[PDB]
């Protein structure tokens, strides 16, 4: 059967090729995500196909209703067989999904337009003038939500109660956001996002202080899915041969342009 | 039933107490291991007991026989029911042991003496005024046996055939023979262990270079235990808690003397 992979087109993990009209299937996509599929599925020994998340969204459960939207949301309600993507390991998703062992390290980290004078969370907790916020349905968000650090947790009160609000429904909106509020305007988001986003023109952002946590990204299946223990072998494997570092290269620093 | 632990003493994770006379029990020994263990109990709801593996090694498999020593063996052959130390997760492992999702991240490091004139592992390859090696039964000798890297298969070519033996028994022998071989002897070893070193007196060894691969401890069951999924949700509980950062502060940072 071939498997249904659920991913989110979020650079440089899965992006449309330039000419992707004139290509079919799996060959309309590239990135790091989709060369990582590839890998995955050869090591696995299974077919597959590349869908991009209806909802455009990773994955948060609706705290009236308790509905898993994104892609986690796919996998529960059985609209994939697995997910390839930035998806961050999270307790209260592996409550219901598996996590793979992670393929990539990552913190939550501060993004900037050049010259902000700002160089921490702390800082920018003990100010008004610069509008900060995260990305909606997404594991930043639910960080600041839930967290007891004092300095954290001004934040989450600070964002949570912004006007006009100061999240946002992908991570391009965020972006351009910071890019357009002549530095008014600071962006949450992951570290591998931050770090790819600064080495692409117009090289106007920047990520600043140290990351405020520590996690990684998982492939990810539904409960008691076959393919889970293959998959987390094959990412066992090609992490010790390399294959991991050399992709983390080709899309983010190969592909720097600043 | 009490649960039996299996660890190392390996600093700062599992260290005799310098002052323990009065002491019995885990009372014995401090470290990030020992507080990880204790949190570990604490969210599963478990009574434990901390014993030293009785080879004091890692865990590696004997081409010949194939029976594993270590940690792992301890694990393996049923003499104990969990392992909390710095056991790296790997492929070979993975396939014998169950792993928690990392609870931290290291890379392989090299440690000179302060002064000795190489900057990187290229540098150690392309010489061989200056020996270098690792420790036995790791994930360490394990890397450099297997890899394909140019650099770095280079270098196993060198330490498997160098005389006198340039592989340690521990990481403390491994220590102890950079510092007193004036610079001509470099030793391979996790970065976790190697920045703890060198912000310790005598503060005349250092970390140099970057890290030659990036992966990740775990805390590892034997294969089907029943406290393989209890300890995971305590891995990630304490991750989002972030009090994985605060023991990493308390043991590494706090520890500092340089
Ligand atoms: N390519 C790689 O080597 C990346 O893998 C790793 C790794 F080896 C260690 C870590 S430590 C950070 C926490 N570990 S976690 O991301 O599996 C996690 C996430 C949330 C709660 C508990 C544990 C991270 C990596 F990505
Ligand atoms: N990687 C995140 C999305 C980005 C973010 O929340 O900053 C997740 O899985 O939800
Ligand atoms: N962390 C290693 C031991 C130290 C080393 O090999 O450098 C292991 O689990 O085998
Ligand atoms: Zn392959
Ligand atoms: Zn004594
Ligand atoms: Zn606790
Ligand atoms: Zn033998």
């Amino acid at each position: 059967k071939t498997v249904v992979v659920t991913t989110i087109l979020e650079s440089p993990y899965v992006m449309m090729k330039k000419n992707h009209e004139m290509l079919e299937g799996n060959e309309r996509y590239e990135g790091y995500c989709v060369d990582l599929a590839a890998e995955i599925a050869k090591h696995c020994g299974f077919k597959y196909k590349l869908t991009i998340v209806g909802d455009g969204k990773y994955g948060a459960r609706d705290a009236d209703t308790k509905i898993w939207n994104g892609m986690v949301g796919e996998l529960v309600y059985g609209k994939a067989d697995i997910a390839i993507a930035p998806l961050t390991i999270t307790l209260v998703r592996e409550e219901v999904i598996d996590f793979s062992k992670p393929f990539m390290s990552l913190g939550i980290s501060i993004m900037i337009k050049k010259g902000t004078p700002i160089e921490s969370a702390e800082d920018l907790s003990k100010q008004t003038e610069i509008a900060y916020g995260t990305l909606d349905s997404g594991s930043t968000k639910e960080f600041f939500r839930r967290s007891k650090i004092a300095v954290f947790d001004k934040m989450w009160t600070y964002m949570r109660s912004a006007e006009p609000s100061v999240f946002v429904r992908t991570t391009a909106e965020g972006v351009a956001r910071v890019r357009k509020s002549k530095g008014k305007y600071a962006y949450l988001l992951e570290s591998t996002m931050n770090e790819y986003i600064e080495q692409r023109k117009p090289c106007d952002t920047m990520k600043v202080g140290g990351n405020l946590d520590s996690k990684g990204y998982g492939i990810a299946t539904p409960k008691g899915s076959s393919l889970g223990n293959a998959v987390n072998l094959a990412v066992l494997k090609l992490n010790e041969q390399g294959l991991l570092d050399k992709l983390k290269n080709k899309w983010w620093y190969d592909k720097g342009e600043c």
